[PDB]
């Protein structure tokens, strides 16, 4: 997250860190058994880390649970990043509490102009590199589909939206991938892609979760 703020420990209780020896992506806890992330975050060997603030220090509220199954969307295209969503089932259920909690799925899509909260452990610099140890947060608006297309001609599908600031300076970044965009208490987006981070006229691009609710629910029901 570039241009954001320190969230505070456990103030984003649905935020997960995906670990394969090191943090590599975010995710969102949607019930005790299941996490939603980006398909481009797929790997074998995922350990889901819940209750994290400092990802490098045990602080006492963590739950470390191996993934049993990873389900990449059937129509995921890694060249176009269309359908950039994956479900991860936990080998055992999380213990839900005030610091480890699920985020509701949307019953309709959110509109342009809606403020959302985007969070993660990704890079905090637009030119440089610098990876934080504690969770970072950014409040940002959903952009118009027309502004999004104009920013990334030929690239924005019906399963994508933009959020952030056309001026630059405030965006998600590398290492935030797979994490949440929450608006009015519902998971509306997954950190998916962009051109660099926090560049002018290059806002973040997010998977449009509302298009996937039926697939999420049916897949959880059957797995
Ligand atoms: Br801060
Ligand atoms: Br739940
Ligand atoms: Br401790
Ligand atoms: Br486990
Ligand atoms: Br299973
Ligand atoms: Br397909
Ligand atoms: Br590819
Ligand atoms: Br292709
Ligand atoms: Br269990
Ligand atoms: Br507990
Ligand atoms: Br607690
Ligand atoms: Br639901
Ligand atoms: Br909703
Ligand atoms: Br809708
Ligand atoms: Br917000
Ligand atoms: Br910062
Ligand atoms: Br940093
Ligand atoms: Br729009
Ligand atoms: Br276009
Ligand atoms: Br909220
Ligand atoms: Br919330
Ligand atoms: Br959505
Ligand atoms: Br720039
Ligand atoms: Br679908
Ligand atoms: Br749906
Ligand atoms: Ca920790
Ligand atoms: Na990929
Ligand atoms: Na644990
Ligand atoms: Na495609
Ligand atoms: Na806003
Ligand atoms: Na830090
Ligand atoms: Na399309």
């Amino acid at each position: 997250i570039v241009g954001g703020y320190t969230c505070g420990a456990n103030t984003v209780p649905y935020q997960v860190s995906l670990n394969s020896g090191y943090h590599f992506c975010g995710g969102s806890l949607i019930n005790s058994q299941w996490v939603v992330s980006a398909a481009h975050c797929y790997k074998s060997g995922i350990q889901v880390r819940l209750g994290e603030d400092n990802i490098n220090v045990v602080e006492g509220n963590e739950q470390f649970i191996s993934a049993s199954k990873s389900i990449v969307h059937p129509s995921y295209n890694s060249n176009t990043l269309n359908n950039d969503i994956m479900l991860i089932k936990l080998k055992s259920a999380a213990s839900l509490n005030s610091r480890v909690a699920s985020i509701s799925l949307p019953t309709s899509c959110a509109s342009a102009g809606t403020q959302c909260l985007i969070s993660g452990w990704g890079n905090t610099k637009s030119s440089g590199t610098s990876y934080p140890d504690v969770l970072k947060c950014l409040k940002a608006p959903i952009l118009s589909d027309s502004s999004c297309k104009s920013a990334y001609p030929g690239q924005i599908t019906s399963n994508m939206f933009c959020a952030g600031y056309l001026e630059g300076g405030k965006d998600s970044c590398q290492g935030d991938s797979g994490g949440p965009v929450v608006c009015s208490g519902k998971l509306q987006g997954i950190v998916s892609w962009g051109s660099g981070c926090a560049q002018k006229n290059k806002p973040g691009v997010y998977t449009k979760v509302c298009n996937y609710v039926s697939w999420i629910k049916q897949t959880i029901a059957s797995n």
